[PDB]
C-alpha cells in the first residue's frame, strides 16, 4: 500500500467508472479489518502533545465519493501532520459507497495512526440490505465481497475520544446517568448492533433541545441535561456526533455541550445542504458567536461538487 | 498472538470441548487471511542456506485435531529451527475441522516464516457444503464465521517449492508439457477452483503408474512420463503431493519421481492407515531401498491416537 496506489485507484480506475480487481478489494477489506480489530471499542486520540497535528472530525458521507475527494482537496490530505476521523454512515444512499469504503480502507492501511473511523448505524447488515450498499456491492463485485465489507463493519470502533475533551460517536449518548467512558471502552462490538442498550444508542440516539429523554422522531432523544451530566461526570468538554443532516454542515447545539457534523453535501442530490468539518487544533481555535465557543476548535464547511450522470442508490 | 495464546486455546478450550469467543475467531481468520494474501501463488522455500532448519511436509489432516496435536508432539513444534507445510485438505470429514483450521491460522500468525499451507480441494465452497466443514462451522460459530473461513481459503497458495528441488501441491500436475513453475506462480488463485485447467489439476489430479494421461478414478491421471518430463523441464528432483490415502502414510511412487504424503491416520475412524511426513534436511537424508532414494529426505510415519466420543462429520 502506497499513496501511489491510492492515486491510481482513485484517478485511473474510480474516476473512469472502473472497478478494482476483486483480488485487491479482498486484500484491502481484509487488511483494514485486521487493523481496526486491534483497536479498542473507543479509540483515544490526542494532539495536545503534538502541537502541529491537526485532527479533523467528519460526519456522514453516505457514498458520495466526489464530495469526499473534494473534502480532501479543500481540507488537506491525511498525513503525519493531519489525522482524520469519519463518524460513520459512509455507505448507503450514495451510489459510490464501494469507492468511499475502499479509499477509507486504503487510508487506514497507509496511515494507520492518522486515520480513524467510528461505526455508524449504516455499517450494519439490516441497513445495507434496505439502503443501497448491498445491491451496489453485489452488482459491482460479488456476494462474497459484500460479506467481506459486512464483516469489516463489525470491527470498526463505536466511539473515539479526543484530547480527553471531546467524545465522538455517530448517533448520541445513552440516558443512563451511570454511563462512563470505560463502559463504552469495554463494549463487545464485533456483532450487529443490538435492539436496546448503549451499543445501539452510540449509533442511533439523537439530541433534542428539551431537557430529559424521550423516543426520537425515528433509539432515543437525549436533552441538554443528559449531555451536561455526562460531560461533567466524565471530565469532558463537548459531544461531537453526526447521524443527522444539518443545512450548515455543522451545528452548535444544546447550549454548546454538543455539535453535529454532517459531511454529505447536497444530500440525496436534493437537500442543497453544506457538509462540515471540525478541526481540533489546541489553542488555535477560531471562535464565533453562536457557532464555536471553544479555543481548540475550527468549524469549516464545504459545498457539493458535480458527479457523473448516476442517480442515488442506482443499484 | 503468542505460544501462550495457542496453548491456552488448545489446552484450556479445545481439549475441554469449548469454543473460542467469536471475536477471536474472526481476528484469527482475518489476520491469517491477510498474511497468505501477501504470498505468491507458489511459495518458494529453502533450507540449503540455513543448514539446521528442518522443513516438514504433511498431507491431509481432514479435521483430525487429536492426531494433528500428536503429529506436533512426535515431530516437534513449529519454530525458527523447524518450518512446516500442510498440503491441503485440513477441513472436512473430521469433526474438529474448526480446531485444526484455527491452530494452523494461529501458527501462521505466530511463525509467518516457519509455517505454510497449500490449498487443497476441500478448502473450497462446493466441498465444505457437502463434506462437513460448513455444518460444523455454522453449528459451532455462525454463517458469518463460515464465510470468513471460506474467504480465507481463496488466499491460500496453490503450491510450494522447496530448495528448487521439490514441488508440492495437494493433487497433481497438469498434462500440459508447456507447464512451468512461473505458470503456477502467476495463477489468479483468489476464487473458487475452475472446472478445467492447471488451477484445478494442482488441487484435483492423481498420478498413475501407467504412462500417459487419462481420466482419474474420481480431474485427470498423470503417468510417470508426464512427471519426468515436467521435472527435467523445470530442473526439479521430485513431486510431493497428497490428496490420496496411503496405508503407509507416505508412498514412494512413479519410480521415485513422486511421493504421496497423507497425514490423517486411521482415516474416517476406519482405514487403520498411518499418517506420514517428509523432512527435507539437506544432506542428512536417510535412504531406504524402496522408500527414499534421496539424501535430502527423511520419511517418517505416525499412528492414530484416541479422540472424544464423537463420530466423523458429527454436524453434517
Ligand atoms: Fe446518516
Ligand atoms: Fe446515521
Ligand atoms: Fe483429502
Ligand atoms: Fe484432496
Ligand atoms: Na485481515
Amino acid at each position: 500500500m502506497s499513496q501511489e496506489f491510492i492515486s491510481k485507484m482513485v484517478n485511473d480506475l474510480f474516476l473512469k467508472g472502473k472497478y478494482l480487481p476483486k483480488k485487491y478489494v479482498a486484500a484491502i477489506i481484509s487488511h483494514a479489518d485486521t487493523l481496526f480489530r486491534q483497536e479498542p471499542s473507543m479509540v483515544e486520540l490526542e494532539n495536545n502533545s503534538t502541537p502541529d497535528v491537526k485532527i479533523s472530525v467528519c460526519g456522514d458521507t453516505h457514498g458520495q465519493f466526489y464530495d469526499v475527494l473534494n473534502l480532501f482537496r479543500k481540507f488537506g490530505k491525511v498525513g503525519p501532520k493531519h489525522t482524520y476521523l469519519f463518524n460513520g454512515d459512509f455507505v448507503d444512499r450514495g451510489s459510490w459507497s464501494c469507492e468511499v469504503a475502499l479509499l477509507f480502507y486504503c487510508l487506514k492501511i497507509l496511515h494507520p495512526n492518522n486515520f480513524f473511523l467510528n461505526r455508524g448505524n449504516h455499517e450494519s447488515d439490516n441497513m445495507n440490505k434496505i439502503y443501497g450498499f448491498e445491491d451496489e456491492c453485489k452488482y459491482k463485485y460479488s456476494q462474497r465481497i459484500f460479506n467481506m465489507f459486512a464483516q469489516s463493519f463489525e470491527s470498526l470502533p463505536l466511539a473515539t475520544l479526543i484530547n480527553n475533551d471531546y467524545l465522538v460517536m455517530h448517533g448520541g449518548l445513552p440516558s443512563d446517568p451511570s454511563a462512563t467512558l470505560s463502559d463504552f471502552k469495554n463494549i463487545d462490538r464485533f456483532a450487529q448492533p443490538p435492539r436496546d442498550g448503549a451499543f445501539m444508542e452510540l449509533l442511533w440516539a439523537d439530541p433534542q433541545e428539551a431537557n430529559g429523554m424521550g423516543p426520537s422522531q425515528r433509539g432515543h432523544a437525549f436533552g441538554p441535561d443528559i449531555t451536561d451530566r455526562f460531560l461533567r461526570n466524565n471530565k469532558l468538554r463537548k459531544i461531537f456526533r453526526s447521524h443527522e443532516l444539518r443545512m450548515g454542515g455543522v451545528q452548535f447545539e444544546q447550549k454548546g455541550k454538543l455539535m453535529t457534523v454532517f459531511s454529505a453535501p447536497n444530500y440525496c442530490d436534493s437537500q442543497g445542504n453544506l457538509g462540515g468539518v471540525i478541526h481540533v487544533v489546541p489553542g488555535h481555535g477560531i471562535l464565533q458567536a453562536g457557532r464555536n465557543d471553544d479555543q481548540n476548535l475550527i468549524i469549516e464547511t464545504f459545498e457539493a461538487v458535480e458527479h457523473p450522470d448516476i442517480k442515488p442508490m442506482a443499484y
